[PDB]
RNA sequence: UUGUCCUCCCGGGCAUCGCCGGGCAGCUACGCCGCAGCCGAUAAGGCCUGAAAGCAUCUAAGGCCGAAGCGGCCCCCGAA
């Protein structure tokens, strides 16, 4: 193990209400709604206070991969809910 | 139509079906008719999102495409 145990925090915006159901994570915001599941072994997904918590009990470096990688895709569907995305392209 | 024999005519036997020309049915080819490009998952390869490694990154998790090649549609055998 690289450490005791992982905890990675991600901020919820004000209008944006995050969900749990076992390895689902729903996001709903202004512009929309979201649903994604997340799973990895050992790895449990929460909400705490105004934050949702990816947390694991002595991780590996694979399982510290993993988590940042579902703390970025998490923030990522808050961007999303909360603004939304936009690609340019030229001809 | 040739040689021979049945005496000659007619009509017949044998000589490779005696030889030659044509020849329907049948069998044949040199003759004629018929033989789908769509769906699904992939290899090489081209990409999206994405951390390990505050950046970057097609890869570690995940996702979309992508072969006369693989599976199905099709054909033949098939209740021991």
């Amino acid at each position: 193990p690289v450490d005791a145990w992982i905890r990675e925090e991600v901020e919820i915006p004000e209008g944006v209400e995050v969900t749990v159901e076992g390895y689902k994570v729903k996001v709903k915001g202004p512009k929309g709604e979201l649903e994604r599941e997340f799973f990895w072994p050992g790895i449990q997904i929460f909400t705490e206070d105004g934050n949702v918590v990816i947390y694991k009990d002595f991780p590996r470096r694979k399982d510290v991969a993993i988590a940042r990688t579902f703390a970025a895709h998490i923030r990522n569907m808050i961007k999303g809910v909360t603004e939304g995305f936009t690609y340019k392209l030229k001809v």
